[PDB]
DNA sequence: CTGGAGGAGTTTTCGCCATGCTCAGACTGGCGAGTTCGCG
């Protein structure tokens, strides 16, 4: 509820628990070098992040997406952008999704803006039309067109 | 002949929620000008 939605209780991203899956000799974790310390980082930063509390995070069909800049209340937006559609690094977007006990990841992108225009854009593009009343509105929402 | 055990195969413990309506008209608008053949 609280993390990655439909995994297991606990999960990782690094695990070499099969024979099938070690090389050389090695085995475990050992398998790929990391110091403790920076192995800690980043798994609390995770977890951070993946905290409700904090707005940072949305999910979308099966793959839970995390982002962050100094500022997020634009991207944050995009919740409309599914749910009802119309010095510091800017905008990592990651999207990951759960396998049994493990995670992947889906999509990984580091671009300014925030447009999904390439799908949407074209999307609404296609379903240009003249209106027939002068108050109608230009973009309807997915619900309205169902219905 | 018996041992210790490294490896192969099976069992246990892990922790354990959520997303929200809507709503209305137009308009009235006039095409074009034409010519047929002919003996034993």
């Amino acid at each position: 509820r609280d993390g990655v939605r439909g995994a297991q209780a606990v999960a990782s991203i690094v695990s070499f628990n099969n024979t099938a899956f070690e090389s050389y000799g090695k085995e475990q974790s050992i398998n790929a070098p990391v110091s403790q310390e920076a192995a800690f980082s980043y798994v609390t930063a995770l977890n951070y992040l993946l905290n409700p509390s904090n707005r940072q995070k949305v999910t979308i069909a099966d793959a839970t997406v995390v982002f962050w800049a100094e500022r997020s209340s634009p991207a944050e937006d995009i919740f409309a952008g599914m749910f009802d559609p119309p010095e510091s690094v800017r905008f990592h977007v990651l999207g990951l999704s759960p396998n049994a006990a493990r995670l992947s990841v889906r999509f990984w992108e580091v671009d300014t803006v925030g447009h999904m225009l390439d799908k949407v854009g074209r999307h609404y593009r296609e379903l240009e039309i003249i209106p027939q009343f002068n108050n109608e509105q230009e973009f309807p929402s997915l619900s309205t067109l169902l219905r």
